[PDB]
């Protein structure tokens, strides 16, 4: 017998409603089975879209879910339908309540400056694989560089810093958004520490 989709939760890649969600399920032992992709409104459980991808975890466009809802997807409930390709029979639709998923706490960032002049921002990997980081220097209080880096450590070249400001920065602030291995993410958590030589 076909099994209803299990382990289903909206896997936010950022802010709830401003990021992609992933349909996750355990692949059944029965071959040739894929899960339909849709999401339910809170009030009436409306269907957002319909597509079939064999991948166990897959990103879903945020614009489509926002357009179907008409507002930010802060609270969602997810429905998924599993289809057997060989038989061609669409299975029972399974709607389950979904809660926002938050990634593990980011490693406490450490700001240090080397003798060369590079401002090295290092936070341990911990339980997060990649992070969304916005980098702002405290002297100018502007986010000069914004990038989502998988590397646990961020190093800014001394040449680039000298070109940007003319001298090395002593204090510099950063914000990190965690991402677990499965792709779950939490609201940005800010760590601030002065660079130490």
């Amino acid at each position: 017998p076909m099994n209803p989709v299990a382990g289903l939760y909206a896997v936010f890649t950022g802010d709830p409603g401003n990021s992609n969600i992933k349909i996750m399920w355990d692949k059944p032992s029965v071959g040739g089975r894929d899960v339909r992709i849709r999401n339910m409104h809170v009030t009436s459980s409306a269907t957002i879209s319909d597509q079939f991808v064999s991948d166990n975890n897959l990103v879903f466009t945020r614009e489509e879910q926002v357009a179907a809802y008409g507002f930010t997807a802060s609270s969602v409930s997810v429905r998924a339908q599993e289809h057997d390709i060989e038989s061609g029979a669409l299975g029972l639709t399974t709607e389950y309540v979904a809660v926002p998923e938050t990634a593990g706490t980011v490693g406490q960032g450490f700001a240090k400056k080397d003798s060369v002049g590079n401002c090295t921002m290092s936070w341990e990997v911990g339980d997060a694989v990649q992070w969304q980081v916005e980098i702002l220097n405290a002297e100018n209080s502007t986010v000069v560089k914004t990038e989502i880096v998988v590397a646990p450590t961020i190093t800014w070249m001394a040449e680039e810093i000298t070109a940007e400001y003319g001298y090395l920065t002593d204090h510099m602030v950063w914000r990190v958004r965690p991402y677990r291995a499965d792709g779950a993410s939490n609201v940005a958590k800010q760590f601030d520490m002065t660079a130490t030589l």
